[PDB]
């Protein structure tokens, strides 16, 4: 565990929840190369709890609400959406590294998560590229730089610790 | 707080405006709902131009004062569309935008910060409703819960 404490409470009573599966960070494999890019791209979702059914999700919510052990985000595989579409041409753009999904691996059946957690979100060399590209294809998608910066699908820029 | 470093040197940044939480008015009633709906964005820095944003990023990167999220009024998108029918749904409370106020010109932010995202009575409602209109929109409950546009459920207490 080492983390969440809200997630911990949830798992150290896993019996109470049938549909339970695992927190994202655990059931995900990311190519060390662009690990940092994916990381910022993920954000808090690295601690999302994946459950099989919504009922178990509500059970957790109600559970935490009682014990007040904190707040969490649950991902019911039966409700979440993993659809997404690539954009023809981005691959030839300058600075273009690749799509999130293509830079991550998920245990066979849990293929959805990729689509869900990322979708068409992309990675690039630098901020300038991200900006310059978001301006072009008026991307409503997310773009993170190898440097660690990020641009929301809506245009919010985050970076530089 | 990295915002502090950014403001306590505000001179370095011309296009600067203000952090969200400051320049926003929310009807105390469903304050909690809006709150979870906002999330970290309550500390987003609103700048006029992108250049100023890049300046801050570069500024923070140097001083290592921490990370922030900047909202260039010249890049952000505040477009959004309501959904016919949701108003007559059960549990339905209202759209985020309608439950918040922004200093005239900064009308964008509402559309940006929220869009069509909605508020409802309870989780059951939210779920039940996301299933119906297969909402790709966000739904928060007066109780404080939330469902991402993609279906991520968040809730709890402290």
């Amino acid at each position: 565990r080492g983390f969440s404490r809200a997630v911990r409470a949830v798992f150290e009573e896993k019996e109470r929840f049938p549909g339970l599966v695992d927190v994202v960070s655990n059931l995900i494999e990311v190519d060390e190369k662009y690990s940092l890019a994916v990381s910022v791209l993920l954000g808090g979702t690295a601690q999302n709890i994946v459950v099989r059914n919504v009922d178990t999700a509500k059970a957790i919510v109600e559970f935490l609400k009682q014990n007040e052990a904190g707040r969490v985000t649950i991902l019911p595989l039966d409700l979440i959406d993993g659809s997404f579409n690539r954009i023809s041409g981005l691959e030839n753009e300058r600075g273009f590294v690749g799509y999130a999904v293509d830079l991550v691996k998920f245990p066979s059946d849990l293929e959805v998560l990729g689509g869900f957690l990322f979708g068409n979100s992309v990675v690039v060399e630098t901020l300038d590229d991200a900006i310059r590209m978001k301006k072009k294809y008026r991307l409503n998608t997310r773009i993170a730089t190898l440097d660690g910066e990020l641009i929301s699908g809506r245009g919010a820029i985050t970076g530089g610790r």
